[PDB]
């Protein structure tokens, strides 16, 4: 019949690794491999989810877990995997940025472009870990980037920042400006050639991206793609999240120098604790060029500062 199984990557190496004749050409978007055994089918995909369909069904299903599941569902596309089935293997720029939950520091963000030739050697680098890497793999990651890849960098320093904010530009305003420069930086550099797609992590409706870059002298619209968890989609996304995160790094100490104190990543207690000291021993003036000033820190600093 139909059954329907969950299953994590030991259980997913295990059901591919068993099938001595596992398939990964001419599969539905999303799958990872199938097999054609005795009147059943198993399609496996990334989310983990298994389908069993054909005569023995429940059998081959019952082989790895009891109780499993039955449900209709079939050995079609599935829609989360859409984007990255078609985007995937093409030559793209992605952008991301990195440093907007900081207190301190500023606001960095990266575009990559990643030509198909380049993908496996990126891919390689083991990209495919930005959101879980410590600051010592990106140091080691990134730079083996940069001059393997084509890339371009924005950095919305803190005075510039704290500008904006005064002006009204929130940070949503801020990011989609910031994007935008950073693309236009890139595409220039790149030409002649032109990517086949440009994937923004999507941290904002399409709608609102474009209506905040109403003023600026040049847009990039062209063949662009806003998507969720970009990083997921194309290796280029992975590679300027990377990027980005190098670059803030880089910032935080020369800023952490110029401030003549180490300036703790987040917003939490010891970065309130480090922006009363930086109050003590260089004058509240200082914070204009270190800080997001209108952040809740501010207030609580001041007053740590003052009570002693
Ligand atoms: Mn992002």
């Amino acid at each position: 019949s139909n059954y329907v199984i969950q299953a994590d990557q030991q259980l997913l190496d295990a059901l591919r690794a068993h099938y001595e004749g596992a398939l990964s050409d001419r599969l539905p978007a999303g799958a990872l491999f199938a097999v054609k055994r005795p009147d059943v089918v198993i399609t496996a995909y990334r989310s983990g989810k298994v389908l069993f369909q054909g005569k023995a069904a429940e059998q081959e299903a019952a082989k790895w877990i009891s109780g499993a599941s039955a449900s209709n569902e079939t050995a079609d596309h599935q829609p989360s995997a859409l984007a990255a089935h078609q985007l995937g293997s093409l030559s793209a720029i992605g952008s991301d940025e990195v440093g907007t939950g900081d207190y301190f520091g500023p606001i960095v963000v990266a575009a990559a472009y990643v030509d198909r030739p380049h993908i496996a050697k990126i891919a390689a680098l083991g990209v495919k870990d930005s959101k879980q890497l410590n600051d010592e793999a990106i140091k080691r990651i990134a730079p083996a980037i940069m001059e393997t890849v084509p890339h371009a960098v924005t950095v919305l320093d803190n005075p510039q920042y704290n500008r904006w904010q005064r002006s009204g530009m929130p940070q949503t305003k801020m990011k989609a400006l910031l994007h935008n420069r950073t693309l236009v930086k890139l595409v220039d550099a790149i030409a002649p050639a032109e990517p086949e797609a440009i994937i923004i992590d999507e941290f904002l409706k399409r709608d609102s991206y474009f209506r905040y870059l109403s003023d600026e002298d040049r847009i990039i619209r062209e063949r662009v793609h806003c998507l969720p968890k970009a990083e997921s989609v194309h290796v280029s996304v992975a590679a300027a999240s990377i990027i980005a995160r190098y670059v803030f790094l880089e910032e935080m100490e020369q800023l952490s120098r110029a401030v003549g104190l180490l300036l703790p990543k987040g917003a939490g207690a010891i970065v309130d604790e480090a922006a009363a000291r930086i109050i003590r021993a260089r004058g509240e003036e200082m914070l204009e060029t270190c800080a997001k000033l209108h952040f809740a820190n501010t207030k609580k600093a001041l007053a740590i500062a003052k009570r002693r």
